[PDB]
């Protein structure tokens, strides 16, 4: 019978499993993990620090006893040391007793994830310095919050920017610190993030954009941040500047973007046909500009999860791509995106314009309404729909799926101008928010002629 | 300068104007309506009887006076006559005075939108029994509303389900009619109007479904509605079973669907090319089915008035049809739904199966959540998107349109089940719901294969 190993276990590979197990369940399936748990949702962390999580159990959904009793070999506190594809072998160490053993594969499965970016940066070993991603990190965090009064959160992407709102609110002083000039530049235009980056200083976050860390030095009362524009002093330093792929195992033996991610087809098999990968170890389809794309997040590791399990013995269903569709709650104001910024479109030389528009989701008349913020971004020629945005203190989150099923679909801006939505007034005005948001881009190219 | 008729003015009318006037300036629009106002949301009725609406000015978005600063010569209080198309006239009735005129015309706009059906029933005339449509029957209501303690609403399509929400929750003793089984049978499936249903109960409110009112009989302590299979004592009575297309003037002039709805072509051109029609007096494309229907909407008003201002001169922006998305809030929960329901399909003898999932809409970690109750409707063969509702205390009316996308772009239960939809644990498990819909579907229809 069909011999499948799969390397990592945390969202992915849980996904493939269960797949896998479910479509051929004659296969022997082994999973190794260098944990001792899996599935855990890291996008608790911040929650629970911002005192939204009563139980921090509730944040896995499976087990490796859930996993073992379906069928599969679990050997958790393993680490997978080398991959051999012309022999088709894996080399595994117990991380308990140090014992390393080899065993054949036909069908390899590299759910294998991402690990942080760690600068080669002087004092970076400091244990005033931690990561944020997993369930181990976490409890560190957990434990360290309640005698870290001062906090600098390193990175302004989505992790950053959760962290630092969940410790502002929380009575901590603080710092976020970015290399860009923004805060999460790659997910919203300049409109929304000077919004945001106001909100943060309405909350007494101190902001410190267009900053590099040179040096972590500790000191008597704290540690010292130096960075290339400034110098700050802080009880605890959280590193969060992106993933990198963790995909050394493979590093030479299957094609892999610039930074390390694995390509795969439309079945997600990389470039040696018996080896699968599912996750942060892969690139995604990227819609808009049709090119892989490295944006890891877990809306891709559950699908490409699934799909392995769905392809591992013959192409049965291909992938769909991604828009790669993100959003994220700040001080009462939920923030969404789907597709391309402006700023992104132009660095890439794409044809791109803009409209930016603010009404308020449903009619004065009512008892009570809310602005949201909104933003489209298209092709000005083909009218082609390359992202959206939407900000409002009302739970706007779903509307950046509609934006997705429309970039999915290649629908224009006229498409989206007059395709049927509901009225009612608990919801919307006569046209739906999203209806005025392409009328306007309607004006937009109208006016251009 | 082309000559433009506009007959009616409520919505339809009032975007077909504007659109014509900012795409042609020169041309002579003249618009006749029977009222003193324009733009009137209907909508707002329920909701002032509810409590809901401070000021009822703001239920009106423009007036006679816009629209004639922007070029329009606006003929309020004027009731159209005649129509003849044949020598493009229309002949007119100012109410004032009863001056008639004659008038010519290039292209003629008909946005006379409908009218509530009336049955011929013994009593009807009764002023007891109130119609629920414009602003003057809103005004006769929120008077009357202060002293009759017992309503019953004639009707439980979406205005009857609202009126019957608002006056039960301001204290009143509400009776709701329906001559269908269930409420609101149309717009959901029976695992929605079953809740539904439970929840006017438990309002107190008394449902009398399945009836069908004989006669109206003024009594010596208010009226006596009686029903084939009941009688019920009432201070006011509301019909609102409906609405007929107010299209008479060009009944026998222009093809008409069975109940009057305008037939039109993709640019909401009738069979006569040079009369337009948009709004209730005209059917709609129903994308589910490519057929013509009559399911009228706000929503059509205001994308066929504005279509028919882009194409008064040459086709130039094709109607894309409709889902009839629609929904509504009662007592606290959000219901809404997009093109056909399982019963509608199976009635018109579609290829149809239905997938039922209760899911809470985020996860149990978060400090709340809440359920969703959703249907995915689709052909198994196929697997083509037919229709989907979703149902909770929790906002979910955006997903309404997502569905609605899904069925304008002919996409699948498999797209739906994997299309990239974003995760974040205050809005949604890492599948979104409706991911999670659209796979419970594919496991159905993977059950049926072996
Ligand atoms: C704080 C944080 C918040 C987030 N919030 C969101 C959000 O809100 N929405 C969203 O969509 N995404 C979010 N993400 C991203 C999401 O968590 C990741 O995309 C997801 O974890 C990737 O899943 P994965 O299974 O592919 O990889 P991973 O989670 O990285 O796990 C891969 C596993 O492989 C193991 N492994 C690696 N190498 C070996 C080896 N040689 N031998 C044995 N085991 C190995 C690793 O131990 C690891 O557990 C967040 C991420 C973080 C850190
Ligand atoms: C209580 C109520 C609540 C509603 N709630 C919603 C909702 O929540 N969401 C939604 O999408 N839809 C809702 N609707 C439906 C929506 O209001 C209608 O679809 C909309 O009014 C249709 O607009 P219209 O301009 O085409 O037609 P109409 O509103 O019917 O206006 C047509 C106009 O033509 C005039 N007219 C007719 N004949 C003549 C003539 N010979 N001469 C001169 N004038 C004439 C009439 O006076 C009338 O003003 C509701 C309707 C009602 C009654
Ligand atoms: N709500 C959501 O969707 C969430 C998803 N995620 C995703 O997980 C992955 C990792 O998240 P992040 O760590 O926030 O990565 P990220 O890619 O979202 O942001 C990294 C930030 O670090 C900055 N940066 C890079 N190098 C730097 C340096 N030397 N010094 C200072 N700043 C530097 C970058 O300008 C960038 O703004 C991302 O793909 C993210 O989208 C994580 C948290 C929440
Ligand atoms: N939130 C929304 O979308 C709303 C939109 N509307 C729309 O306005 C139009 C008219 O609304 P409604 O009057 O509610 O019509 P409707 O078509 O929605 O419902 C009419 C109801 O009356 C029943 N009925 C028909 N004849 C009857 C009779 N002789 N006796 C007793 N019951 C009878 C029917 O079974 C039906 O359920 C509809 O198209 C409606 O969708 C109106 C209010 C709110």
């Amino acid at each position: 019978s069909m011999k499948v190993t799969v390397v990592g276990c945390t969202h992915a590979g849980t996904f493939a499993i269960k797949q896998i197990l479910a479509e051929h369940p004659d296969a022997e399936v082994t999973v190794y993990e260098r944990n001792d748990v899996i599935s855990f949702l890291s996008c608790g962390i911040a929650l629970y620090l911002g005192g939204k999580v009563a139980d921090p159990q509730g944040l896995f959904y499976s087990s490796p006893e859930e996993l073992q009793k379906l069928g599969a070999n679990v050997q958790m506190n393993h680490n997978v040391l080398a991959i051999d594809p012309d022999q088709k072998t894996v080399t595994v160490e117990d991380l308990t007793n140090h014992a390393q053993t080899t065993e054949s594969y036909d069908k390899l499965v590299m759910t294998s994830g991402s690990w942080p970016i760690v600068p080669k940066i002087p004092g970076i070993d400091s244990d005033r310095v931690k990561l944020c991603k997993n369930w181990a990190h976490a409890q560190a965090l957990i434990e360290d919050a309640k005698e870290a009064k001062r906090i600098t959160v390193i990175g302004a992407g989505y992790i950053g920017a959760e962290l630092a709102e969940a410790y502002s609110t929380t009575g901590h002083d603080v710092t976020l610190i970015d290399a860009m000039a923004r805060v999460m530049p790659k997910y919203f235009d300049a409109d929304f993030t000077d919004v945001i980056e106001q909100d943060y200083r309405d909350h007494g976050v101190q902001l410190a954009l267009g900053e590099t860390v040179e040096s972590f030095t500790d000191s008597a009362t704290g540690l010292t941040i130096k960075t290339d524009k400034n110098s700050y002093e802080t009880d605890l330093a959280i590193l969060c500047i992106g993933f990198r792929p963790n995909t050394d195992l493979l590093k030479g033996k299957v094609d892999m973007a610039p930074n390390g991610a694995i390509i795969t087809d439309d079945y997600m098999r990389s470039s040696n046909p018996d080896i699968f990968a599912a996750g942060d170890s892969a690139a995604v389809h990227y819609n808009p500009t049709h090119q892989n794309a490295y944006i890891p997040l877990a809306t891709n590791a559950v699908r490409q999860g699934i799909l392995v399990g769905k392809n591992l013995v013959k192409p049965t269903v291909k992938y769909m791509g991604t828009q790669s569709s993100s959003g994220l709650a700040l001080y009462d104001r939920t923030i969404v995106s789907t597709g391309l910024t402006l700023a992104a479109a132009k660095q890439q030389g794409l044809n791109a314009e803009q409209v930016i528009v603010e009404d308020n989701y449903r009619p004065e008349f009512m008892p009570s309404t809310e602005p949201v913020l909104m933003s489209l971004v298209f092709d000005p020629d083909t009218h082609r729909i390359l992202g959206g945005a939407l900000m409002s203190k009302y739970d706007v989150s779903q509307s950046a799926n509609t934006l997705s099923v429309c970039i999915q679909n290649e629908n224009t801006i006229d498409d989206l101008a007059m395709v049927d939505m509901l009225f009612q007034p608990n919801f919307d005005r006569p046209f739906n928010y999203l209806n005025i948001l392409a009328q306007a881009a309607q004006a937009k190219v109208a006016q251009s002629v």
